[PDB]
This record gives C-alpha cells, sequence and structure tokens, in this order.
C-alpha cells in the first residue's frame, strides 16, 4: 500500500549495504563489522579479531580514518578532518605501535597536515605540511624536510593546486613512492601568475564582516600553473645536509610551452614513467626514465618515447591512459583508441614504437584491473553489446584468442555491472555488483575461478522493499540516423502504457558521460516514480562515452551543440512512444547537466514546459582552463572564440519566455562560480522573463550540507509537482 | 652574452630554444669577444660546435662544445 517517499530518500530509510574491504596482504583483509575492526581470511576460511573502538576510546577524538603500515607494525590515525575541495582536505594524525597499541608520544606529526602516506613496503611516512614535503623514516624519529619553497596559494610541493586536483589527478597528493620505498617521486606546482577567483563567504551569523575567499583558478584562456617533477632518494637522507632532489624535465616537444603532467607510474625500483599533455590536449608524450646508479641521476631516452595523439579530438577519456608494467619493466599495457575509434588494450615493447592490440571490436575496455605473469584481468562493456554494463574479463597472455568472462554468467538477471578488488598478488578477488539487481558482494579464488562465499547480499534491504511500491527500470536503445543511442527510464509501479505519464528528463550529457546503465540506485528519481508517478528518463547522445570515439568526439570544439540537440530529440522519441503526456515534460540537471538543461530551455523547441538548472555553466570562458580547453580550444580570434560566443546561455535569454525556469546555485561554489548563474539571471532580467531562483549561502558545487541537501530536493519537488499540477 | 640554440617543431611550426642548451659567455676583466662574441662553427649533424673564446690564461683559443654540456674543452 505504500511508496518510496521524499523523506525515505532524504532520511535514508532504505540503506544499501556495502562490503568495503581493504587488503593488507595477498591472503587477508579488513572489515568494519559492528564498528570494531576485524581481520578476515580466504585461505582456510577463518576470520579472527584485530581492533575495536575501545582500543582508541580514551583517545578522546573520534577517528575519521585509519591506515596500517604495509608491514603491520604501525597504524596512522586521522582526525580533525576539515574538507577543502573535492579531494583535498586537512587533518591531524597520530601513530600507534600497532603491536602494543600505545601512541608514539614524541616527534608527532603536525596539525593542519595536507597529505600523508606510507611507503609501499616497510613503515616509511611521507607527509605534506605548509605546502612542503617531509619524510619520517621511523615514526618516533624526527622528520627530514625535503622542500623549503612551499608558499600558500603559490607553490605546492607534493600536493596539487585547484585545477590539478579537480581535473588532472582527481587527488590532492602529488607524491609517488617507488615499489620498494627507496625513491619518493613528486610534483611541484607554481600558481604565481594565475588569477584568483574571489567570492564572499558569510560564515556563522557571528561574523560581522563577510570573508572574501581568494583561489588561484585559471578560467578558459588565462595563465596556467607551471609544473616541475622531481625524485629524491629516501635512504641516503642525511641529518646535517639538506636533501637534494633530482629533476626530471619534460621532453622538448612539451617545453615549447604550456603543458601538463597527467600521469606518473613506477615500473621498477629504478624505472618511472611520466606522461605530458600539451595545453592543446590532442598531443601527449610518455617518457620512460631510468635511475643511473653511478650518477644519482635519472635518464629518459628519446627512443623510449611513445606518442599518443588524436586527429579527431582530445587524447583519453579525460586524460591519457595509465600504463601497467610487466615485472621486468621492459613491457607495458595501456588502453588507447584503436584504429577505428574504439578503446582497447595495446601491448608495448619499451624500446620500439609499434604497439599491437590484444582486443578489438565494437565495444570498449573500461580499465585494466590486474596483471600477473600468467594472465591479464580487465573490465569492459562487451557482454550483450551493452555500453552501460560492466563485466570482468581475463585474457591469456600466451594466447590472446583465449579470453574468459569471469563475471558475465554468474548472476545474469541480477548482475550486469561489476567492479573488482584484487589481493596484493591477485590470488583472490572481490566482485562488486552494483545492479541492475540489489548490489551483491562475493569473494573468489582466481587460481581456479571458483566462487568462495557471499560477503553481503543485501537481503535485509530486499526484505523491506517488498512492503514498498518500488519503481521499475527500463534500459534500451533507439536508432537515430542508423546509430544506436541508449536510454534509461525509471517507471512508476504498476506502469500501464495506455496512460499518459508526465516525464522528467534527467540530464548530464557531458563529454564522455553515461546516464544510461545497469546500476541500481535509490535517489530523487526513485521517489518521483514511486510516489508522484513521474517517469524519469536519461539519454546518452552524441558526446557520451564508452561507445567509440565517433560518438564521443562528435562534439569536439562544439560544446552546446549536438548534446543539446540530442536531449530534445530524446524527448520527442519518448513522446512518440505514446505513454508520455506531451503537455507535461520537464528537464533538469546539475553542473554540466545544468548547462545543458538551460540551453535546452533556451532552444525554443517548445517540447519542455519547465526545467531546473543547478550550478550550471553559463558560458565556457568562465570555467577552468584544463577541462574547458580540452573540448573547446582557446577562446581567441585565431582558435575557437566564435563558438565560445555562440554557445552561451545568456544569448538565448529571449526564449525562456516560453518556459518555467528554476535556477539554483551555491554562493561558495569554488568549481562552477556563482558568477555563471549571476550572469544567467541578469540576462533574463534584461530581456524581461520571469523565473524562479534560489541561492544557497556558503554551499559549494555539491550543495552537500545535510540541511541544504534536504532543502534543495524539497524545493525542486515543489517546483516539479506544481509544474505538473500534482496534488 | 647568451647563446640560444633553437630547433624547429615539425608538428606546431614554431621554434624552441631549450633553456638546457643555452650557453653563457662572460668576462670579469672586460667586454666579451674581440669586438663582439665569436661565431660558432657547427658539425654536420649540428650536435656540437667549435668557438674561439678566452681561456683561463686570457688567451683566445678554439673551444669544443657539445650542445648539452656547460663546459667545453680547448
Ligand atoms: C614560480 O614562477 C614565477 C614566475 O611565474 C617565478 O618568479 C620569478 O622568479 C625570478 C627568480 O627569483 C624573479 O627574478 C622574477 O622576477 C620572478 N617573476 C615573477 C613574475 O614573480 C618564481 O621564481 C617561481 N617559483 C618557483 C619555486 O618555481
Ligand atoms: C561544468 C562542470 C563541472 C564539474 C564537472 C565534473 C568534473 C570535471 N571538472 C569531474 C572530474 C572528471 C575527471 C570526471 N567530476 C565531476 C563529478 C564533475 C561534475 O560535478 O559533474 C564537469 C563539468
Ligand atoms: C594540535 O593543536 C592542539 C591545539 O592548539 C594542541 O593542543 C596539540 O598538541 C597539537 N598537536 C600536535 C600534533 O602538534
Ligand atoms: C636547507 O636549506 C634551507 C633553504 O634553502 C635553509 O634555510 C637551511 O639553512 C638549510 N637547512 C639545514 C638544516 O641545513
Amino acid at each position: 500500500r505504500k511508496t518510496y517517499t521524499l523523506t525515505d530518500y532524504l532520511k535514508n530509510t532504505y540503506r544499501l549495504k556495502l562490503y568495503s574491504l581493504r587488503w593488507i596482504s595477498d591472503h587477508e583483509y579488513l572489515y568494519k563489522q559492528e564498528n570494531n575492526i576485524l581481520v578476515f581470511n580466504a585461505e582456510y576460511g577463518n576470520s579472527s579479531v584485530f581492533l575495536e573502538n575501545s582500543t582508541f576510546d580514551e583517545f578522546g577524538h573520534s577517528i575519521n580514518d585509519y591506515s596500517i603500515s604495509p608491514d603491520g607494525q604501525f597504524i596512522l590515525l586521522e582526525y580533525n578532518y576539515v574538507k577543502q575541495w573535492r579531494h583535498s582536505y586537512t587533518a591531524s594524525y597520530d601513530i600507534y605501535d600497532l603491536n602494543k597499541r600505545q601512541l608514539i608520544t614524541e616527534e608527532r606529526i603536525p596539525n593542519n597536515t595536507q597529505w600523508v602516506t606510507w611507503s609501499p613496503v616497510g613503515h616509511k611516512l611521507a607527509y605534506v605540511w605548509n605546502n612542503d614535503i617531509y619524510v619520517k623514516i621511523e615514526p618516533n624519529l624526527p622528520s627530514y624536510r625535503i622542500t623549503w619553497t612551499g608558499k600558500e596559494d603559490i607553490i605546492y610541493n607534493g600536493i596539487t593546486d585547484w585545477v590539478y586536483e579537480e581535473e588532472v589527478f582527481s587527488a590532492y597528493s602529488a607524491l609517488w613512492w617507488s615499489p620498494n620505498g627507496t625513491f619518493l617521486a613528486y610534483a611541484q606546482f607554481n600558481d604565481t601568475e594565475v588569477p584568483l577567483i574571489e567570492y564572499s563567504f558569510y560564515s556563522d551569523e557571528s561574523l560581522q564582516y563577510p570573508k572574501t575567499v581568494r583561489v588561484p583558478y585559471p578560467k578558459a584562456g588565462a595563465v596556467n600553473p607551471t609544473v616541475k617533477f622531481f625524485v629524491v632518494n629516501t635512504d641516503s637522507l642525511s641529518s646535517v645536509t639538506n636533501a637534494t632532489s633530482i629533476q626530471i624535465t619534460a621532453p622538448a616537444s612539451m617545453l615549447i610551452g604550456d603543458h601538463y603532467l597527467c600521469d606518473v607510474t613506477w615500473a621498477t625500483q629504478e624505472r618511472i614513467s611520466l606522461q605530458w599533455l600539451r595545453r592543446i590536449q590532442n598531443y601527449s608524450v610518455m617518457d620512460i626514465c631510468d635511475y643511473d646508479e653511478s650518477s644519482g641521476r635519472w635518464n629518459c631516452l628519446v627512443a623510449r618515447q611513445h606518442i599518443e595523439m588524436s586527429t579527431t579530438g582530445w587524447v583519453g577519456r579525460f586524460r591519457p591512459s595509465e600504463p601497467h608494467f610487466t615485472l621486468d619493466g621492459n613491457s607495458f599495457y595501456k588502453i588507447i583508441s584503436n584504429e577505428e575509434g574504439y578503446r582497447h588494450i595495446c601491448y608495448f615493447q619499451i624500446d620500439k614504437k609499434d604497439c599491437t592490440f590484444i582486443t578489438k571490436g565494437t565495444w570498449e575496455v573500461i580499465g585494466i584491473e590486474a596483471l600477473t605473469s600468467d594472465y591479464l584481468y580487465y573490465i569492459s562493456n562487451e557482454y550483450k553489446g551493452m555500453p552501460g554494463g560492466r563485466n570482468l574479463y581475463k585474457i591469456q597472455l600466451s594466447d590472446y584468442t583465449k579470453v574468459t568472462c569471469l563475471s558475465c554468467e554468474l548472476n545474469p538477471e541480477r548482475c550486469q555491472y561489476y567492479s573488482v578488488s584484487f589481493s596484493k598478488e591477485a590470488k583472490y578477488y572481490q566482485l562488486r555488483c552494483s545492479g541492475p539487481g540489489l548490489p551483491l558482494y562475493t569473494l573468489h579464488s582466481s587460481v581456479n575461478d571458483k566462487g568462495l562465499r557471499v560477503l553481503e547480499d543485501n537481503s535485509a534491504l530486499d526484505k523491506m522493499l517488498q512492503n514498498v511500491q518500488m519503481p521499475s527500470k527500463k534500459l534500451d536503445f533507439i536508432i537515430l540516423n542508423e546509430t544506436k543511442f541508449w536510454y534509461q527510464m525509471i517507471l512508476p509501479p504498476h506502469f500501464d502504457k495506455s496512460k499518459k505519464y508526465p516525464l522528467l528528463l534527467d540530464v548530464y550529457a557531458g563529454p564522455c558521460s553515461q546516464k544510461a546503465d545497469t546500476v541500481f540506485r535509490l535517489n530523487w528519481a526513485t521517489y518521483l516514480a514511486s510516489t508522484e508517478n513521474i517517469i524519469v528518463a536519461s539519454f546518452d547522445g552524441r558526446g557520451s562515452g564508452y561507445q567509440g570515439d565517433k560518438i564521443m568526439h562528435a562534439i569536439n570544439r562544439r560544446l552546446g551543440t549536438f548534446e543539446v540537440e540530442d536531449q530534445i530529440e530524446a524527448a520527442r522519441q519518448f513522446s512518440k512512444m505514446g505513454f508520455v503526456d506531451n503537455k507535461r515534460i520537464a528537464i533538469w540537471g546539475w553542473s554540466y547537466g545544468g548547462y545543458v538543461t538551460s540551453m535546452v530551455l533556451g532552444s525554443g523547441s517548445g517540447v519542455f514546459k519547465c526545467g531546473i538548472a543547478v550550478a550550471p555553466v553559463s558560458r565556457w570562458e568562465y570555467y577552468d582552463s584544463v577541462y574547458t580547453e580540452r573540448y573547446m580550444g582557446l577562446p581567441t580570434p585565431e582558435d575557437n572564440l566564435d563558438h565560445y560566443r555562440n554557445s552561451t546561455v545568456m544569448s538565448r535569454a529571449e526564449n525562456f519566455k516560453q518556459v518555467e525556469y528554476l535556477l539554483i546555485h551555491g554562493t561558495a561554489d569554488d568549481n562552477v562560480h556563482f558568477q555563471q548563474s549571476a550572469q544567467i539571471s541578469k540576462a533574463l532580467v534584461d530581456v524581461g522573463v520571469d523565473f524562479q531562483a534560489m541561492w544557497y549561502t556558503d554551499e559549494d558545487h555539491g550543495i552537500a550540507s545535510s540541511t541544504a541537501h534536504q532543502h534543495i530536493y524539497t524545493h525542486m519537488s515543489h517546483f516539479i509537482k506544481q509544474c505538473f499540477s500534482l496534488p
């Protein structure tokens, strides 16, 4: 008799269980059962105790996170967490002798520390504090300071600046240990001439004057951060004579000006691989560098260089692909765009440049997951030719024709979207199944591909969802101009197609995106279908990923065109299916999806009655260089300025007189600046179109505060119900 | 005085003087060169060159430069 309500979504009434584990070796792992930490085994099957909350109760502070040294002699405790950007944050840390569970009382790690990490083996500690790198050889000994040039908002040693964090590395750290822990590679960033985005921060009502936050942030075209790459030998670290870091420079063809470090990957104890991307992101280079023992130097040979370029677009999905190296270091595999657009695994000889593809066909490999001397494990969307499915494939390195799907046939109906987590030498592996059924977590022996045991099956959640009228999920395709274009639909319970349902188009449509897949979700859409009897739909048009460069590069230098068109055509196609109410079709999206929603509302197509845009881009000149330029080029008279000017939502203001528009934006959005939306509202004011608006004081791009998250979704519900005349 | 050595970039069409290949000439007793710095004579493969410069005795002599090293040899 009951439905999945807005409160159910906001108060998490029906929770998805996870089996988040972390491998400590090749035989055992950890799990948070209760909130006491337990060790687990797969070998003989048994699983004993290891830690608890009352090991660190009289501690005082609540632990945000922990981390075991590879050797298992030490545990690092993370508390005083203060979030910064999407990945960056600051924190305070304590180390215990995990053997004795007593805190290392002296030579403690400093407060406000910006990143910390163990070496891959032993118990070496590397942390960054005040933008400088430090090393602690034994947790109780004094640190050795590596760099002395760290300066706030200017020089970043071992950590990323704003744009390398969001766009290049998707991480705060710019530190990379060598496999045995002798060398610490790191990057240094210089934002000296990079302009600041400035915005107000209001804080608690106690703050009498608002604070102005100033972040180095290169918008399209602006001066970018420069970069340097170093390696230092963490064994011969003296105490009387400052550490000397050896610099590895970028190849010549990069230094001609404006480039990025986009990959760092070790090969052996004495071999590291770097990838550089020109600022025009259609040309990338990989340099392989050997440590010269009778020198203390790093040499990168010109012959060893390989080149990834693209004549039809940029290189990569969002970046050049990472290389996985065979144990000797003389060979590596990396996913690249194959001869005819599809992304597949190529086999590389270190010395010569002619690689050779080990997979082919009209599907893409998503990621290379594991490497042994025997086989190679990877994930892809081949099974049943479904771009939005994921399965685990194993390929025989001696015979490339002999491939095996390890996850495909396991639970066909329930499970079409897998991810995997291997043990430290790949003798065991966990399978995450994220849908279409209820997520299922299962442990396997890779030695004989036999399934060991069910870790978590969500039978608790399964139990209560029978008391609830839940929405169904349709995944299918439509043929446009002789091409397969995929869509998904969240359909009300008891869906009957002799009725005319109101339809909300849920859009992102960004370059290389996918909103049509086999993943089970419980979200705002679940509530709209379940309670409000609304169909929620998404569609992957030209520009979306995982279906070949043809489709993805289709909007190169041409944001705001074919991905905007195709969303409109998606609606038409859905209405043409005969179970949609033509007078009640809405469109909504967040971030890039905000931009597209707005362009669609500005397009005058007359299909959409109303729409919601949340933190949208309004014109591409306002957004950060790394992301924007990759798709647009430079906004200069001799490159792509014309299109920059042709693709703003401001220019389309007049057309919003045909729709109901809700524009929402957080005032502390470091990513997509309130500016972008301020320019939208001003344009609409200046042509005289009424619209709803909502700012969120001090919320960033996530609008992720508990109370704000609740507030916005409640607000958007009201808007859609009312637009749809729902009672 | 600073000598730059600049290569042509095929793929862009622009020229690149690598800071690594720059060579500095200077004097702490007078001006540089006889009436100006000396002209370089490159080997056929242009990876090395010869040049008249003042040696540690004040005498001008033919120094042999590689394109990637700071120090030549006389
Ligand atoms: C970061 O880059 C800036 C240039 O953008 C460097 O600043 C220059 O440094 C030199 C040498 O000290 C000065 O003579 C120049 O006047 C500086 N120019 C500017 C614009 O500030 C700075 O040295 C770099 N820092 C590091 C550690 O790489
Ligand atoms: C205008 C705009 C704003 C943000 C993004 C975005 C990006 C890129 N900054 C990335 C980094 C990529 C590596 C996925 N992640 C996410 C989740 C988002 C997003 O919030 O959608 C893309 C466009
Ligand atoms: C961190 O800061 C607090 C408060 O000022 C102080 O009492 C504590 O000793 C500091 N801890 C470290 C690791 O220096
Ligand atoms: C190391 O170099 C720094 C900065 O260049 C200097 O201030 C300091 O004297 C040196 N440190 C030690 C411990 O010798």
